[PDB]
């Protein structure tokens, strides 16, 4: 069911690296700062009843199920497996307030959140904004609770991410916003429905095409940071560009950086250009000092991947539309 509604949720930057916004959860609303993922299906924020051992839970906002006149028990138990870190608890069902809409959700509390990576998160929890085919205990996913309402102009939701005391950036709930693209959307369909994944026919570093030769997978991540390929190809790419491994990142001497080749991802008809200044975490310019990479690698394991993630980097420069009524996806030029 279609309606003319178009809600958008206002998106704060934190250091380029992670991007989120603000959802209401109860009667009285408990507010979470949370990542709007497309990588992943299930809504979940810290639980009141996560141990303070878990010093994570110590640093964010935790969820009072005794403070919500509107929850309803469910208790199924809830393993949700990034690989990044893992997160485990139970299930609830709550009112969520979400940029103007009101809807009925069922959500994880979390109970256990390792202090690695979640010290580091800036965002409380996570809203999923992937397909029920990839939702851990088969839960309804919220962006088709929210169509199932009947309001949504169209059955389509956007991203912009900005560059780091102006909008971080947008989702925009029922369309898109034309203020922030330039251009015409260019759209590559789904390779199966359930997944935001799209045919890949190439990647080059240069003019020549070094990488993605005989065609690979590109998931459109926006709970992810960086641009990410696999172990391999990451090895590759790197000593085409020069740069040094560090543990967890990749780095290049700053002065080397404007210097880097233009990246470009065949997707669809389009190339889709990267230059340095597009993935460079360009600090300073110094000879003496290392500069990290916005392109790390990260082994998805099957049946999703092995796959490539186009996470922050690229929608930083590509505004990005989901298509759920026609399973594509649209690019555009960001402003
Ligand atoms: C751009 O800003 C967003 C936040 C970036 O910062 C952070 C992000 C994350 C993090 O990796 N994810 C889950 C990733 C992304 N989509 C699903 C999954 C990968 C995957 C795994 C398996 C299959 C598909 C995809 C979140 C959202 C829990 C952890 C710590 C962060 O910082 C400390
Ligand atoms: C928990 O929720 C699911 C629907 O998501 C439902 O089918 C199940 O019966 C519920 N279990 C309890 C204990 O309420």
């Amino acid at each position: 069911t279609l309606g003319n509604t178009t809600s958008s949720v206002i998106l704060t930057n934190y250091m380029d690296t992670q991007y989120y916004g603000e959802i209401g959860i109860g009667t009285p609303p408990q507010t979470f700062k949370v990542v709007f993922d497309t990588g992943s299906s299930n809504v979940w924020v810290p639980s009141s009843k996560c141990s303070r051992l878990y010093t994570a839970c110590v640093y964010h906002k935790l969820f009072d199920a005794s403070d919500s006149s509107s929850y309803k028990h469910n208790g199924t138990e809830l393993t949700l497996r990034y690989s990044t870190g893992t997160v485990s608890g139970f299930l609830s069902q709550d009112i969520i307030t979400v940029g103007g809409i009101t809807v009925t959700q069922m959500f994880g509390e979390v109970t256990e959140m390792p202090a690695l990576p979640f010290m580091l998160a800036e965002f409380d929890g996570v809203v999923g904004m992937g397909f029920i085919e990839q939702a851990i205990g088969r839960v309804t996913p919220i962006f088709d609770n929210i169509i199932s309402q009947g309001v949504l102009k169209e059955d389509v939701f956007s991203f912009y991410y900005n560059r780091d005391q102006s909008l971080g950036g947008q989702i925009v709930l029922g369309g898109s916003d034309p203020q922030h693209y330039e251009g015409n959307f260019h759209y590559i369909n789904l390779i199966k429905t359930g997944v935001w994944q799209i045919q890949m026919k190439g990647v080059s570093v240069g003019s020549s095409t070094l990488l993605c030769e005989d065609g690979c997978l590109a998931l459109v991540d926006t709970g992810a940071s960086y641009i990410s390929g696999s172990t391999s190809s990451i090895e590759k790419l790197m000593e085409a560009l020069g740069a040094k491994k560090r543990l967890f990142d990749y780095v290049v001497k700053c002065n080397e950086g404007p210097t880097l080749p233009d990246i470009s991802f065949h997707l669809g008809g389009k190339e889709y250009t990267l230059t340095s200044a597009d993935y460079v975490f360009q600090e300073s310019y110094s000879s003496k000092k290392l500069c990290t990479l916005a392109i790390h690698a990260m082994d998805i394991p099957p049946p999703t991947g092995p796959t490539w993630a186009l996470g922050a980097t690229f929608i930083r420069k590509f505004y990005t539309e989901f298509d759920r009524r026609n399973n594509r996806i649209g690019f555009a030029l960001a402003r």
